[PDB]
């Protein structure tokens, strides 16, 4: 059929980087998942964390969809190739660092994947970090300028182990995670903005 | 009966981003407002403060208006794709630091809204920081090229709650936050250029 | 024509990489630094942070235009014309710019071009806990047109030395003189101008 | 006989930066070996370290094979004209500092190699770097985005001294280098990551 | 043909990609580093923090032009140019380029480029207190073109080290020397020649 090379530059003959893939009236279906890799430099003074992490991103692009009958069903493209959701943390201080390649996965259906691994700083509460209950930090992502008509933002419920790729040297140690789903309204605009509110619950790792 | 991507296609087709909006001679309405989200460092002895605040900047562009009568009546359009207000704080010790996409959001009538989340450093008054009055750091933003007669600034008084949006975990406290107006002129040239003092009057949090 | 003209000729004529000698003769290029600030001094490294406006002027007749009816002046981003590649000498960091790339060019062919600039130096910074204060002086010039391409003379005026430097700041300025110079090097055999810009302040509250 | 400008040229008019060099649908072969240079900033507490290496990396494409005949078998390229594999870090805290010129080398027979100096952060156990045994900094190395069925990575078993191009002026020595292979599966899809996975062996230099 | 048309043929036959090679004769480079001045230090990691002018030269002939009724000389950004791809071999950070990024070409193909750098290199900073000081050796050369190549020779020119130094560091120039080398590896039997820039200093006496 075709190759790699084909499907390529069909995208980008198709893909509209700028354009939200909106299908039929109604809002993309943005999924966002948070992997915590590692907790570094916490202060419960300034209420600040430094964290690790892998941002699951996923969504659909009609308009990128093609036939893998005879040619692969799945390919890498950068993301400036493509449409990706305007996602922002609020608490975070601290623009996000992209520490791996910033590309992401594209199925023939047009399911679209985006998984970049993360360092960026939060203000959320780091009382009690150093207790056994430890602290509670909660995160919120969700898109910066699409509203709930726009764009809908909804976290992938996957039971996993909170800390399954979270790192074993860290000073501290993932308790529990849980990813709620709400929708904030502002005063600069009469319509809401969805967004998922990842609570990080960890402590600093005691003695033997 | 356009969509979106008509919306973005045809803004790129009128849209002078180095080119100023001036509709016949009178200058471009600016709209600024300040939205402090969180005070993270403040230095008593060098008064200098490192905040972070949403900055609503808003203005029109008649070049950009189209019939919403049958299509989205609003879209989110990258700042490079529009002309922006060369807003600049006059007192800031750092370059701005912008969190967030660099998105507007365009609605039909040409009107363009631009609210991007910066973390940025400034010097003004922190003396009095640790009182039960607090300090008072003003801050002073306005175009940086275009005078009185091209651009004019003024403050979106919306009467509303100074720490709606401000953090809870942050070290600090809004007490209050005034933004007014102002016209100064200078050495390079007898021309104006108008401002808008923010008076962001805040204090050390006590409760321990 | 409107504004959309002007800029647009200026895309036409302007050649941001050519520096526009006017019929073989230097380029008159002048500089005066508006101190705005003194942040990090250490004397013991002789290392200071300063934030200044460097005004910067000249003329580009091939950017001048018919302004009989249409506006006298207008911003441009500096990406679109010829700047001087003035540097300082004695900078130990890349200069900070934190204001607007854009530059004032009147329908004559003269340019204005005054960012902010927060920069870290290495001088004198001894005595800066002294009456008599420290000195710092500052070499700015053009890192590779010589003297028959570009003459920087600083633009001497009766203007005040702490006009707009901050009040919040924990130095005051003494005295701010500025001495034109012209040095041959080891590369070449033709005169490279510069000016020395001596910032002579000191730290406020000491004892009398 | 072509020259190199030819030789460039060919390549650019058939490599595709955005597209593996898949040879019918089998994975592209890539080789890595990090030639450590330096250790630098460790922390036995934190369990973080800064390692400055060389990332050999090494793959083929027979497309860009040209007849060396009599014209030259080796050019340096920009890797933004080649496909370059998306290899990443998995235990990386900081995105890579790349030191050095972003060149590769292409050999007349499709044969691609790219050794960048890279300076990054990693979390990995450091308990015993002050002790004879030393620690072990294990470091995962492999495509982000392509699994196994794309992309596989092989360390080059070469005879090779391990601290051999390793600063003698380093705090620390290297006892002993060993590079694995691993296949990892994510929660995300069900095809399996292959990763090279290098454990450093390393100790406070102790001159007692 | 006036400077606009310098320019424009230069940037209009400039290969920045393709190495200028003469024939079969690899590219002379210069290298000379002339030490402005040498900032934080640390004995204990062997690091220091340098500013030196990078002064790199060469030449290109598909540059040339007859500067017979026209300027020999013009000012040409280097991203239009192509650039020796030197690296410091011990450096621990990369370059910060604080100068305009300008390089100087010249009616006959001659090209001038010095750049001002701070950089951190890992060197012998022992004694650096003492008076007989530290003596930290940079190598610099090409990254990906051998010998055969490439050919980096320190300009012989006799001049004064500290000649450029800041007087107000806290660090003093006692000698340097550029001497030539060549430096081979196991992945690959050519020869990288480099230029090793011995800095010879020690911390000025606080008095
Ligand atoms: C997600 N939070 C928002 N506002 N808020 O006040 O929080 N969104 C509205 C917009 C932000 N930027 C543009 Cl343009 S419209
Ligand atoms: C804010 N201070 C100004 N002048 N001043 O003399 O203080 N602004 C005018 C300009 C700044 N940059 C250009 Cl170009 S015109
Ligand atoms: C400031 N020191 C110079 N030479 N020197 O020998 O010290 N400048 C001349 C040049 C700098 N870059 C080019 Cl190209 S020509
Ligand atoms: C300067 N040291 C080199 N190798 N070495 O093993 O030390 N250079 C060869 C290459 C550098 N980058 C590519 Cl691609 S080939
Ligand atoms: C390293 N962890 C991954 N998945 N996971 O679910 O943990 N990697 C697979 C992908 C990374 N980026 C794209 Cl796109 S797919």
């Amino acid at each position: 059929a075709a190759d790699r090379a084909d499907i390529l530059y069909n995208i980008r003959q198709t893909s509209r980087p700028d354009v939200i893939p909106t299908q039929r009236d109604r809002p993309v279906a943005v999924s966002v998942s948070l992997k915590f890799i590692n907790i570094l430099e916490v202060n419960e003074i300034t209420n600040e964390v430094d964290v690790v992490f892998w941002q699951q991103t996923t969504w659909s692009d009609r308009t990128l969809a093609w036939d893998s009958s005879h040619s692969p069903d799945q390919v890498s493209v950068p993301i400036s190739s493509l449409w990706v959701p305007d996602l922002a943390a609020y608490n975070a201080i601290s623009k996000p660092e992209v520490l791996t390649p910033q590309l992401a996965r594209v199925v023939s259906d047009g399911e679209v994947l985006y998984m970049p691994s993360i360092r960026q700083r939060f203000s959320c509460d780091v009382s009690g970090v150093d207790t056994e209950s430890g602290a509670t930090c909660r995160i919120k992502i969700g898109s910066w300028t699409h509203h709930s008509r726009e764009i809908s933002v909804d976290p992938t419920t996957e039971n996993s182990d909170d800390s399954e790729y979270f790192s074993q040297y860290s000073r501290f140690e993932i308790l529990d995670v849980t990813q709620k789903k709400n929708s904030v309204t502002y005063s600069c605009c009469p319509e809401a903005y969805e967004d998922v509110e990842v609570s990080l619950n960890f402590r600093k790792k005691g003695r033997s």
